[PDB]
């Protein structure tokens, strides 16, 4: 089946989903002397005060944080977007070296993680409709640079010990996103896919100017999850990003100038 790994990689990944080689693909490289600024564009809404977490999972690609969406508890509007997207789940992408590990990259630089916290369009009535849609999801992609620990992601990492293999969950209630924030909401936007199969376009992504610091432990965590389940041999967790796909007849378009 699909990973990261040098069999089954990205550059696989087109043999099972032909969508890969489509024309809506992401990642992408952010050139911030071409991308436009759109004086049209609303600031982003970001409504989490009553978020719901419900539990972690490692999944074996990456670990997700769940949230409570039968209810529009926790919300994205405005931006780009048209309607409200209620908040379902974050996870991260991260590398084996400090300077790998973003999806997205800005004039070509990466960053050491990149967090996407992913929305779906409550039109669709839920997230298997929404993924078929060209404006099913909305996700808020932000850049993860090594430096100060960032004190709101101490909780995610002092959990992954007890998800450490593919499949395993935990309970994990109580979480508020909002520590996970940047200071500013200054955003580039594009129309995008899904970054894992099925590689789905159906994304708008927003993705954020200023990044997030954490420290070196904090990353050096992540880097101990594993791939494999438990009693397979161990394959550590890194490196769980795609490479930028081709840009195409697409414009970024930025929130700021
Ligand atoms: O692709 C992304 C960003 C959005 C991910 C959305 C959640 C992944 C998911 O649920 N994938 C999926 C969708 C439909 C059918 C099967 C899997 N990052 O890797
Ligand atoms: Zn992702």
């Amino acid at each position: 089946h699909w990973g990261y790994g040098k069999h089954n990689g990205p550059e696989h990944w087109h043999k099972d989903f032909p969508i890969a080689k489509g024309e809506r693909q992401s990642p992408v490289d952010i050139d911030t002397h071409t991308a436009k600024y759109d004086p049209s564009l609303k600031p982003l809404s970001v409504s989490y005060d009553q978020a719901t977490s419900l539990r972690i999972l490692n999944n074996g690609h990456a670990f997700n944080v769940e949230f409570d969406d039968s209810q529009d508890k926790a919300v994205l509007k405005g931006g780009p977007l048209d309607g409200t997207y209620r908040l379902i789940q974050f996870h991260f992408h991260w590398g084996s070296l400090d300077g790998q590990g973003s999806e997205h990259t800005v004039d070509k630089k990466k960053y050491a993680a990149e967090l996407h916290l992913v929305h779906w369009n409550t039109k669709y009535g839920d997230f298997g409709k929404a993924v078929q849609q060209p404006d099913g999801l909305a996700v808020l992609g932000i850049f993860l640079k090594v430096g100060s620990a960032k004190p709101g992601l101490q909780k995610v990492v002092d959990v992954l010990d007890s998800i450490k293999t593919k499949g395993k969950s935990a309970d994990f209630t109580n979480f508020d996103p909002r520590g996970l924030l940047p200071e500013s909401l200054d955003y580039w936007t594009y129309p995008g896919s899904l970054t894992t199969p099925p590689l789905l376009e159906c994304v708008t992504w927003i993705v954020l100017k200023e990044p997030i610091s954490v420290s070196s432990e904090q990353v050096l965590k992540f880097r101990k999850l594993n791939f494999n389940g438990e009693g397979e041999p161990e394959e550590l967790m890194v490196d769980n990003w795609r490479p930028a796909q081709p840009l195409k007849n697409r414009q970024i378009k930025a929130s700021f100038k």
